[PDB]
């Protein structure tokens, strides 16, 4: 019902209480809601996950002795992580994937 | 593949079973999926979180003896909670924040 | 700051490290982030939840001896599940709901 900055501010000034569409964290929890901790934006705004080791167990990326592969999320703003990743090797080859490691394209 | 109301209804009438893009809750779980309880819309449609105490440990909001601050989510429809909050004091001052308590603007 | 395929690839080639907006999974976790397992697209791309028994305890759907009701998600792509469901009986009657089982409309 009422959930805008000005709509809520005016209601608070007039009635001295929040509109009927609001419930406290306790009430929400009593109903079965458990706050998710999966949105990276909540704990680290403007950041993205990246720098971890990609095993390359499938072998779709070119292997070599001493070469390790790493990954980083691309196009992430907030919410759930997507399927876009950039893969880079210790010797600097760069690949991309937009389908969560199903296929790769060399981009440099 | 097939996931619309009419596409699924016609497939059910013709084949008497769901299309190959559907899996039961058990099957999804066997694969590693665990239903999230973080979407407030699932347990309380049309509602928003609001009314809880805001500590104001940082002191960006004007303090006073006997004055307590509370908050409420703004612009929430469903899914993850955003960074929009309205702050109101026991004596009725009103502020807003759009960056999850980083900065505040007096709006009344 | 830098999170596009070409922006990140060029930064990696020039500086040999990810931009300052990236943090590893460990670092994110140290900060309080716990990867959600609630996005079906992560474990089963292109799939939707469907085929489970709908109890019909409320009785808004026509009951009969030997008739069981089942449901399936509609319009799902990724992220949180929505409120769209198709209900079908053992004897093939088809209904739809767009408000998470509050109201139903016979569609076949």
């Amino acid at each position: 019902v009422i959930n805008t900055f000005d709509g809520v501010a005016d209601y608070l000034q007039t009635y001295h209480k929040l509109p009927d569409n609001y419930i406290t964290k306790s009430e929400a929890q009593a109903l079965g809601w458990v706050a998710s901790k999966g949105n990276l934006a909540d704990v680290a705004p403007g950041k993205s996950i990246g720098g971890d080791i990609f095993s390359n167990r499938e072998g779709k990326l070119p292997g070599k002795s001493g070469r390790t592969w790493r990954e980083a999320d691309i196009n992430y703003t907030s919410g759930f992580r997507n399927s876009d990743r950039i893969l880079y090797s210790s010797d600097w080859l760069i690949y991309k994937t937009t389908d969560h490691y199903q296929t790769f394209t060399k981009i440099r």
